């Protein structure tokens, strides 16, 4: 299925989406460099629990179009907006994972919560990963991001490999929590995203969501893996919770970045309890 | 190419199909967890032999849509019906492989043979794989199927690997009858099917086709690999032939489940002789 | 995005294409058994340089339809024509790599250069790879091509593997100029092209472009890897340059066939200088 969000030269920009089950609508917003398909462990539990599950592939990823434009949180938020309005979702739950948590903050902040019942942030970017003078808690200096960009441009194929190692803590989880086949599928999904999007995505990672946070109006859930090597729990989740005290917060003991797969359980159990309420 | 068979929430359910060559129409119905593309060795021989070759991806597989509904032989048969009627196929040959043989029985049985000239069953499910009191010849107890479902839900990626081993008798055929690259392509195809369809398919495997058989009206071919580790020739092909004495029957000596690839020859030669008549 | 070029039985024949950037239009025509995506190193440099980049997947490859018809340079040239006319490209640069250089010669020759500003031939087929009495410089006897066809039909999966070895000079370049992940992506792309197209493509390789050459009207660039194991520089580039003295010509010292990736640099630098003029 596709939803058209714009135009690029002679072609339109279409997002691949899926719409399963019946019940209260839950929209899942994937992380880099994956696709809506990465939520399969969560989707099955929500379907069983009796929710309507909406997944979509961000522009440049999985089965969506691969323009060379619109790689920024406002565009991504506007893309989300079009999906919501296209489907006329009411009383929806927005769940973002990694990059997806930037969409959740930015949409709520700009568009408001009229269609939105609750939000959930898993392995969040928030509040601001750039380490500055004004942002002391930031996870890295600008030079560091500039780094990743350079690495993806040099050979994103080879890049994906080192990325998944840390994404999943493979030195700990391989053959235990994650099969080699599961990791194979992940690399294939990434290799399938647009070359341009691959190098342009890392630049959206240090977007400042500090002014988005106060706008979160509806009940929220913050969930982070304490073994997160990709988004240090101390520069993210921990400072985010201070910014939104109100958020229900769950720490997944020794879970890596890729906790959707390695700790699907602990993830499903927090998720379903938070949505139950 | 797509043919729309239904609607799921806000999206339609579309089946990916291909239509090649000219001549008498031959429709190929693939097995789990593959796609219309798995018939490539057979398609080339039919094309050379002068037939019109129609392939399609069952819902949840290859390039078709991945709903979370309709995983049962009546739906699958109705999906087939729509294809036949969409293309206005007349005097068609229906060839099913593994799961596909459930479509052939069920369509013939419910819809009749007005568009149908002949049928062929390769590595068949028939007549009833569930081992019961009334079905003594059944290949396994219910607990066994329940088993597979559980295994696919746990990590279908990793599952595909053990599956292909037995599917192809890789301990015997690897590097001989099947290349490692050929097996790689198979895993990629499966990893590409819908997560839901993967776990829901195994439940359609013990459908009782006992009352479908008497309805087969047109000339039939039954072909099985005697080294079939997936569908024991003794619980399937052998009891099916007793149920349809009339069927022309070919045993492929030491061929595994995956005989379309490992024994493409012996397969093409039986197929082309049966269609020639 | 798709552009429909024809009809095959009940289905249309659609070519997958991309249209990025703004500026003078540059159309990239990929080689066997790849797709428009193989130009990613070149596309990024052109985008940065300020060009409009058009890529498309030849029929039977990458994301285009997979008919069992039209595998010949006139059809391929007519396919190109439809793209050009569909987008109303004016003052376009046509860049072909390997197989793509057959499209560039054939289109220019038959349709003329009214929409065309310049052409570039990388790892070219020209002028005639068939070794005959009249074509002494030909790279191989007919028996040799017949060879490849037979090999692809036998197991194209396994075939791709040996192909990429020579395509990339992996014995020299692996772990240096090309990562194992980069090669993995290439095999996956090829495995994804149509089975029919795979075996039918090699027959278009010894098309005689000897009468096409005199028709090249606009400024041209000829670029070849001196370590080309796929298209011997001595039977191709070197005799082509004699046929078109006028062409600007660049030899890439010890570059294999797959120079777009291994020598992206030397490639981008020649390309951008030639387009700059």
């Amino acid at each position: 299925p596709f939803i058209t969000v714009g135009q690029e030269n002679s072609t339109s920009i279409d997002l691949y989406y899926e719409d399963h089950g019946t019940g209260q609508p839950v929209v899942l917003i994937h992380g880099f460099p994956l696709s809506g398909h990465s939520w399969e462990r969560q989707s099955a539990a929500l379907l069983d629990a009796g929710y309507r599950v909406i997944t979509y592939d961000r522009r440049g990823f999985g089965q969506s179009s691969q323009p060379t434009t619109g790689y920024d949180y406002d565009t991504f938020a506007a893309d989300l907006n079009t999906v919501l309005e296209t489907l006329d979702l009411q009383d929806a739950v927005l769940v973002g994972f990694s990059m997806g948590t930037g969409e959740v903050a930015r949409y709520v902040s700009s568009y408001g919560t009229a269609r939105i019942a609750k939000v959930a942030f898993l392995a969040s970017l928030e509040p601001f990963l750039l380490k500055t003078d004004d942002n002391p808690d930031g996870a890295a200096p600008q030079e560091f991001f500039d780094g990743i960009v350079a690495a993806v441009k040099a050979d994103r194929y080879a890049f994906y490999t080192g990325f998944f190692n840390d994404f999943y803590n493979l030195d700990e989880n391989l053959g235990t929590r994650i099969s080699e086949e599961a990791v194979r599928n992940s690399w294939n999904t990434a290799a399938s995203g647009g070359f341009f999007a691959a190098a342009a995505a890392p630049t959206t990672w240090y977007t400042d969501f500090r002014a988005d946070i106060p706008r979160i109006d509806v009940p929220a859930l913050i969930l982070h893996g304490t073994g997160d090597r990709t988004l240090p729990i101390e520069n993210t989740a921990r400072v985010f919770h201070k910014a939104l005290p109100s958020a229900e917060y769950v720490e997944v003991e020794g879970a890596p970045h890729g906790l959707l797969w390695t700790h699907a359980e602990e993830v499903n159990t927090a998720l379903l309890a938070f949505l139950a309420k």
